[PDB]
Parts: structure tokens; sequence; C-alpha cells
């Protein structure tokens, strides 16, 4: 019964996008991943995934609060579900502020929350 539902993961800690991609995988999703903060956006515009999961701490100074920001400012992007996951201190904070996410996962993350949270998102796939 299978149907197609894309998900992109912004990660920099590129041991767990593996383990959160292959979970997702499992349950029918066709994922991606990318350790590019910096052209998330613009890869999210050009590949338009149905969910995305979206670190806080990413490299090169990316921080996933700003990104999901950009996001849901964007017009024609904020729609699109984001799921962030990082160190849970912040989330509270960024639940009040206007521009802001549409789930939470709390680092360390269990591969289960995090496949049960894109599922309550969007649906699973089959
Ligand atoms: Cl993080």
């Amino acid at each position: 019964s299978h149907m197609s539902k894309k998900i992109l993961i912004v990660e920099s800690d590129t041991a767990l996008s593996a383990t959160l991609r292959s979970a997702l995988e499992g349950r029918g999703f066709t994922v991606d991943e990318t350790t590019d903060g910096k052209g998330s956006v613009e890869q999210i515009r050009r590949d338009r995934p149905d969910l995305v999961v979206l670190a806080v701490d990413l490299s090169a100074g990316q921080n996933g609060y700003l990104i999901c920001g950009k996001l849901k400012k964007d017009d024609d992007l904020k729609n699109v579900p984001i799921v962030i996951i990082g160190n849970p201190d912040g989330f509270a904070q960024f639940r009040k502020l206007k521009a802001h996410a549409d789930e939470y996962v709390a680092k360390p993350v269990d591969a289960d929350q995090l496949v049960e949270r894109a599922g309550a998102l969007i649906g699973f796939p089959e």
C-alpha cells in the first residue's frame, strides 16, 4: 500500500542522520540527508520534501533555529512541516516566537520517537 512521502534530514551529525534515515526508510519514507546547513533553505525549495528534520547545532556556525526562522518567513516554504532535533533547553523559547517549528525531539534522539513524530505530521507512507 506504499505511497511516496519524502523527508530531508539537515544534520551534520552524520552518524545520527544515517540512523534516522534507516529508521524512516524502514517505514517506507523516501529520505535524503545533507550536512549543508547554509544551503538547506534553497535545497528545500528545490527538492520539496514533505517534511524536514532539522538539527539545532550545525557545522560551520549554522543554526537550526535561524534556518527554521527563514523557512517559516518564506511564503512558499512555510507550510513544510519541520521537526527540530537538538539540545531541548531552547525549545520552549522557540515555540514562543512566531516563526518556529512544528515539532521537537530532544537529543539524544531515539530513532522511534523521531519516526513517530514524522508519521504523526504527514502520515506513514504504507
Ligand atoms: Cl543539535
